[PDB]
């Protein structure tokens, strides 16, 4: 919405911000930037401030130890109610104190030792009024308090969303003690109740579980119980999306599922110098995406591909995105820790940071991740004239390494969710090249690696021809497939999403989700939930 | 804390804000402005943008009937805890859109509802489960439930403080159902206990309790073991401040009292078009504060002040404030309802504007306030030699009474708290006058009609001295007296309160509040608490 206040001021603040970029960016990378020939996201939060991106909040660590919110030391939560609370409010902190989205992985994991203090509250309150069920009311009314601690985030998640922007992430599904499953059907249940009187479909906080055979993909799993729950929501609320445990941790390389910070960015397996895997606490530190139908078209010559002229423009178009990358590295130089105390200082980014340390420091040696966004596979294929995806990408990777092994930041190539890049780019290459067909005509570029629209195609074979990008694309992914109303038919989804898991990493599925108030339409047709009313 | 993001982000909005005013406002009412002959209140703000200043949510009329808090249709709430999370909704709401403060009135009276809906499902559980001491179950319980809603409220509030600026306020005291005490009591024990695990001293939400025979004034009505509570709160965390419903209902005209919008500003009694007296959901306009020193400095001939010099200043610096305020009055013309839903559309302002309907009708006919201020009687005394602090408010006062029956707009005299305004409005009278005894050679002024500091008075005498002004500065006022630690001497501290509970209307007390972490110093210097050591 841009009539109401917080929009308008903060519109104010990014016209100051891209005024000045322009005074710091290298020209070159600028006009790239203004003639699409690259995208450099967010320049209305940086450089003019050294904000990073996304992040896997630590949570856990905040929460046991304790953390300092504003003057005020908060100590370990006492009951499951006031964890989540926590959390809302860390939640608050953290969307104010960086650009993109946040994760809060594994909550079912994370929060599950208040559930076990509020179940303990409610035994020792089965004597002290001598109850003669103590079991089943300490059963009942924690029950009942981790359904109402679950709602409340819901509605504080809500709230931000319209007194600011804040895309935040629950991911869950891996715990399996009965603490942990409560937590997953609260969040399930709530999910499938909706907001409000009417029940509306909430568009944040994304849920996605993980899926893994000996937990919850048969039909024998402890949680096969959930993953039926998990499918009714889904077919009800569009969200969870799911991920493949086990394609996850084979393409992360890390020991547990990785989830992904804000919509899609995966982060890879990386040791502190104990050894240890750590993956709460860490973020990423922007995106440049690289327009690759354009890299294609000013590659023609009169109506025909020239295929030595596009190795030329692809090289030096990448090392135009390092560049572009590197420039905004640079701008975190000498930034202090007082810039973000949740972040640097209080434990969110998982260390504690002193006032006067530099927050660079923090990001080196492959513990923040840092993308090379792409876009528009489907159009290049076409460009081009034959299918080079798969090829196009694998080399983005090569050079990715070498960056990587340059400067010690760990580059990984990234499905940039693009929800308004898919126009901008397409919009800007038309302004040169004018309607081209089945490239530009449409007036937008597929997403990624994406099997464009406009195609019948099956969902499993879909599935099938998207799945080898998400062993490629290892910064983030995502598939989707369109399906009509799978209400009454909850195994036709699961079949889906059981190829899905089987094959590939990441994955949600697009269907209607409407209400005759008597109205609530939902889609997903780019990246996030929306009324396509609009 | 300014090395923070949400604060440089809103540095750039401001910037770019003044920047905006400047092409907006007519000239000669910035140069009085930059002069430091007057000082136009958040520039900042607007009039670049259609906000108004500070109010009384209607929080009673949300809460019973609904309202859309985004697109989510919310409902009465069912238990206090939901109610006090929903008010830290509407907070976070109406904080950002409006740039003054947010009063919450009689939170006693307006949540007693919930604390009786929860105590109901109390029972409702106390036989369900069989228990003894159903009553002493459902009492022990609720009580608990209301303690939590309001601690869960104050660490709300204190993210909020963090992520952003919103300076809210909480007034009760006049309730004496045992659910408006239970609320009160809530209210009062989670302010002494403190924030975090050194229990700090919070600076918001700001605490204001009514104080009246009959209820909680002497030793024998109903709540003085409220009154206790209060002062020993008020020895401890220095709120709550006390207003005296006797003497607020005579300035007000209000049938019943008047709590503050925001710091310390007034409305007076109004009427709907039915002859209802509506005080919830009305607002404040702005202020435009004249600085009064500087009308006597700019009145001296040589080292001489003259008088027929004076009245021609003050009277062309009327008309000027008046063209001030009715210049930004006039920014809000054709603004519409779709600029903040939560404040025009769902019920904060206590109406149900459509999207379309222009926000100024609102406004008009005595609804809304609006504030002329000023500063430094004590200053302007002794630049004229003589006492004249009653009568040069009185006669502020006839001005404002033609302006009002000339727009319809209820203009009324305000105490500025004039927290930063005390030193800019100094520091520039000096860059022309320099240092001048007893006046700018301090390098502050005195807030509006209270007798200087550096004044050896005991407490009834600053006390007997300022009350008069309460009467004459309708708008806004509050009186303030220094005491030593009166943790040990609660009757010294109610000797005062009472003395000033009699004599005027508004009324705090400073005093050192402090915590050898063996650091927390907290002192109110100006308008808030702060901590003294920046
Ligand atoms: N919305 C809230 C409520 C509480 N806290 C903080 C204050 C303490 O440092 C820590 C402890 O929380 P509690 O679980 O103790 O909350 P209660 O005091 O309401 O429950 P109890 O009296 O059973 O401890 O959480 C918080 O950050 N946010
Ligand atoms: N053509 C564009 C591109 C961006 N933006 C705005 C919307 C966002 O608030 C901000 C973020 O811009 P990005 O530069 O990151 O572009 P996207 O939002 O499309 O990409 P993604 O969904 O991958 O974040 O800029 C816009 O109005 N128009
Ligand atoms: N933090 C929260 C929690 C709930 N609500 C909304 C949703 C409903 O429209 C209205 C009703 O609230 P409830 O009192 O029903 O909250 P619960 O569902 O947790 O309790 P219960 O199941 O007893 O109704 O409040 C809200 O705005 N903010
Ligand atoms: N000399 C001044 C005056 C104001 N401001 C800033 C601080 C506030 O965020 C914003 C509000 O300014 P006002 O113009 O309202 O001045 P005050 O804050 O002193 O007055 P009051 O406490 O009555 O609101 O401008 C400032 O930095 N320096
Ligand atoms: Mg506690
Ligand atoms: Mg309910």
């Amino acid at each position: 919405d841009s009539r109401v206040f917080p929009t308008q001021r903060d519109l104010m603040a990014g016209i100051v911000s891209k005024h000045i970029a322009k005074n710091m960016v290298p020209s070159f990378i600028m006009k790239a930037h203004e003639s699409g020939i690259i995208h450099v996201h967010d320049i209305d939060y940086s450089p003019a401030l050294p904000f990073t991106n996304c992040c896997l909040v630590d949570l856990k660590g905040m929460l046991e130890n304790g953390f300092k919110l504003g003057n005020a030391q908060i100590e370990t939560p006492k009951s499951i109610g006031v964890a989540t609370a926590i959390m809302a409010q860390i939640t608050a902190q953290v969307a104010s104190h960086q650009y993109g989205g946040t994760t809060f992985a594994n909550v079912d994991k994370v929060l599950s030792p208040y559930v076990k203090r509020t179940y303990a509250k409610h035994i020792e309150d089965a004597e002290k009024w001598q109850i003669a069920d103590a079991l089943n009311y300490a059963q009942s009314k924690t029950e009942k308090d981790v359904y109402d601690a679950f709602q409340a985030y819901e509605y504080e998640v809500n709230t931000l969303f319209s007194s600011n922007t804040p895309f935040v992430t629950i991911t869950f599904g891996t715990g399996t003690d009965w603490t942990e499953r409560m937590i997953q059907k609260a969040i399930l249940k709530n999910r499938i109740k909706g907001l409000g009187r009417d029940g509306i479909t909430p568009i944040f906080p994304k849920l996605v579980m993980f899926v893994e055979e000996g937990v919850n993909l048969y039909k024998d799993d402890p949680n096969y119980d959930i993953k039926q729950l998990a499918l009714e929501c889904a077919s009800k609320r569009m969200y969870p999306d799911i991920i493949s445990a086990k394609n996850n941790k084979a393409i992360t390389g890390s020991s547990v599922p990785v989830s992904p910070m804000g919509c899609r960015s995966f982060l890879s397996v990386w040791k502190d110098s104990t050894g240890n895997e750590i993956l709460d606490g860490r973020n990423n530190l922007g995106v440049v995406t690289l327009n690759l139908p354009r890299i294609a078209l000013d590659s023609y010559i009169g109506t025909q591909f020239n295929e030595q002229k596009f190795v030329e423009l692809f090289n030096e178009r990448m090392d135009l995105c390092f560049e572009a990358l590197m420039c905004r590295i640079s701008s975190l130089k000498g930034v202090k820790a007082t810039v973000a105390p949740i972040l640097y200082q209080e434990g969110a980014f998982g260390v504690r940071l002193k006032p006067d340390d530099d927050i660079i420091e923090l990001f080196k040696n492959g513990r923040s991740s840092v993308s090379l966004g792409y876009i528009g596979i489907h159009e290049l294929n076409i460009l081009v004239g034959r299918d080079i995806g798969r090829e196009i990408l694998t080399k983005m990777n090569a050079h990715l390494k070498q960056w990587t092994e340059r400067t010690g930041f760990a580059f990984s190539l990234y499905s940039t969710p693009a929800e308004n890049l898919c126009y901008r780019f397409c919009k800007l290459d038309t302004e040169k090249y004018g309607s081209v067909k089945d490239v530009t005509d449409k007036g937008w570029y597929t997403n990624s690696f994406h099997v464009s629209v406009e195609e019948n195609i099956t969902p499993f074979e879909k599935i099938s021809r998207e799945a080898p990008y998400h062993f490629i694309a290892t910064g983030g992914h995502i598939s989707y497939v369109e399906l009509p109303d799978m209400k009454n038919n909850l195994k036709g989804l699961e079949a889906v999403w059981d190829y899905a898991a089987q094959h590939l990493d990441y994955f949600g599925v697009n269907m209607p989700v409407d209400k005759c108030f008597t109205m609530n339409t939902i889609r997903r047709t780019c990246a996030y939930l929306g009324n396509p009313n609009e």
